[PDB]
């Protein structure tokens, strides 16, 4: 498939509550492309601290999205759409690199991933891309996530 | 102003984490209509328990950001934009009547708050209209407030 | 079956979990046609850090969930007893709110008293209507009707 | 000096906030001599997210807490009276705690009620024991001495 | 030595009621030395103070508790999953408490627990709760291991 | 030393951002040395991961960044609470970041950052993480402070 939902997340990614950060994916090409987002609201925990009568995302935790949203592309690339392989995996970040935050994230923003493969081998996946808002690069990134067995 | 953002809104309605929801107002015709949004994402707490392994935004919670905004169109068609006056306001929910669901709210959706005034008597206003998500209707509601002093 | 139930069985029960279960015991139950629960209220509920600060309200639209979910209680147990295996299948749908008035504010120290009578049902479709009570007073009044379904 | 408080006067008196406020309302009050207070129990606590997971149970030392917090407030406005300004200088620390049993666990519907008594007071320094109670029912016991301090 | 993961296994307590994150000594039917690390980042500090973050002193005694009861459980059974399981460790009492320094946000917190007498299923364990050498607390606490159902 | 106290007269992050509880070395337009404490009693475990508790490698960044920044703030205008009340702190880049150890509950997490460039309001930063004597991370970033 092409098109995924929370449900589809919570299966694949091992990642929950308060760092599940990839609502739905919209599109999707096997090694190669994926583009998703998060919607951005004011009743999220972090905004308590970042920052009072400021909220503005954190801008590691739109890397941190960026990670995930790669790494959905990862696990379905190399086992496809599979719950059960699944459930006993995790991913590490290995590196970050060349990322540049242009414009704030706030309450209200719809924050749009679009990661491309730069270079995968086994386990350990090389995506960069963007993050955006209305059509407007608000971030952008490179870096590398290994999948691991849990043990 | 017609576009107000969290920034605003927060300085308006005495709300605050986690029961603020509403994060953006897009339109806003003083007496008349107020449009709204608040996004839903799965980094909400509300979804750990609504339900386990199926987040579904509670439709209780819809009504009442609902409520959120027919407050803030109350309030600013008394008083515009007044920070300072919004701290001497409550603004008393009495009843609630005519809520329908239609179509489940997820994280992803961007949930629309459309009101209307359907009648200002004095301090009691009566507000109703819909929730929508992508053009379609996921709910409707009427709402009955009292505006009073803090 | 029997009529008091605390909260071990309503969490065998109902889908509901932290941040939204909130129904703490049931104390009164007729199999398709009336539950009396509650609900305790405390300071120490996190809702309660943004409704209001310096000023704890319990939420109105939450009471009408409370109302709710003492509705569900009675809807699964009315169907298949007490069940935990079948009960672990289903979620509740919310179709329809009416009639609701919110006549006392509820604060940290109540105890949210729910009443409940069946008003129609049929299959997992279940209307229910009732009040909230306070110390033997009316708090609010809610008409609801719920949908028991599977959780696929 | 009034005998009932509710969780606004509370406020105004103990610095204490959400996840450690842990009374809801004060029901009875003789100035150096006692205290009844109480705190509702609800599943809709943090706290039961990992105390325990399918089997909620309240803390020990949390029930220890809310007699220590009953037996603050006892000791400042025997001093004091309701004196929110003077309140906010000051500041409730606990030296010791002795002679604590647990009798019966507390659960979510549970009304905790707090039972303290002057057992002496000379300024600053104030000692106090009783005990916790649901339903009539001693659930726990604690002797503790604490410090009226200067919060600055 | 016994790490987070460890512990989990053992301790029914979870977030936000697991209050030990390490073992570092361990004599069975002996003593313990546990730690908890303090860091602004725990969600009490929101209430314990505003203005002024303070580990509660019942939270202190909480984790010497739940070090005394890994004790006494491992003292028996030694590692076992399994076993845990099946067992619930409740302290009946507790006393002889004392609270001599705060603890505060990038402390240490050191439990140190020997057991004082054991006879069957009931254990009493006491010793002092320690931050970079200074005692900040005592206490002495007496559990009853039973069969959990 | 500079104590949680300080920490919070400074920086504009609070719970649950606040990723930083002491300063234990400071040298102004030169280096800044402080820590975090790991414990399990953190809201992030819950979800990083169930059953595997692992700090979170972009946490461990933003435990940097803070800790330049009170590197910062304090080269601009020394310990100036009533001037650090007016600004926040944006990031504007991350660059040649590496993990090389997970951190895990009762880890104490040292930042050790000099300073690699600043003009103004904008600071670049670089240096590690370390555990134990051993860097578990190394990072180089930019922030800017605004009013
Ligand atoms: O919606 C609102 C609301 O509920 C309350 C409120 C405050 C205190 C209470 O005790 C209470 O019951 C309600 O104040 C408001 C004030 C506004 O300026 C706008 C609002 O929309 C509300
Ligand atoms: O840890 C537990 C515990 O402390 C108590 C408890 C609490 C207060 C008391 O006064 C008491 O006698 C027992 O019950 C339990 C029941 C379980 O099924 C599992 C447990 O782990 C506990
Ligand atoms: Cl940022
Ligand atoms: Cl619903
Ligand atoms: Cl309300
Ligand atoms: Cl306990
Ligand atoms: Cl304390
Ligand atoms: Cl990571």
């Amino acid at each position: 498939q092409s098109q995924f939902f929370i449900e589809h997340i919570l299966q694949i990614l091992p990642h929950r509550y308060p760092m599940l950060l990839v609502d739905r994916i919209t599109e999707l090409q096997a090694n190669q492309k994926i583009v998703a987002y998060k919607n951005i609201t004011f009743n999220e925990d972090v905004f308590n601290g970042h920052f009072p009568n400021k909220p503005i995302f954190p801008g590691v935790l739109i890397v941190e999205g960026m990670a995930q949203s790669g790494g959905f592309l990862a696990f379905t690339s190399l086992w496809g759409f599979d719950p059960e392989i699944a459930k006993t995996k995790i991913v590490y970040f290995m590196t970050i690199d060349k990322v540049k935050f242009r414009i704030p994230v706030t309450p209200g923003d719809r924050l749009e991933y679009h990661l491309e493969v730069l270079k995968h081998k086994g386990m350990i996946w090389q995506v960069g891309g963007t993050a955006q808002v209305d059509g407007k690069v608000v971030a952008e990134a490179e870096l590398k996530a290994m999948i691991a067995e849990r043990e």
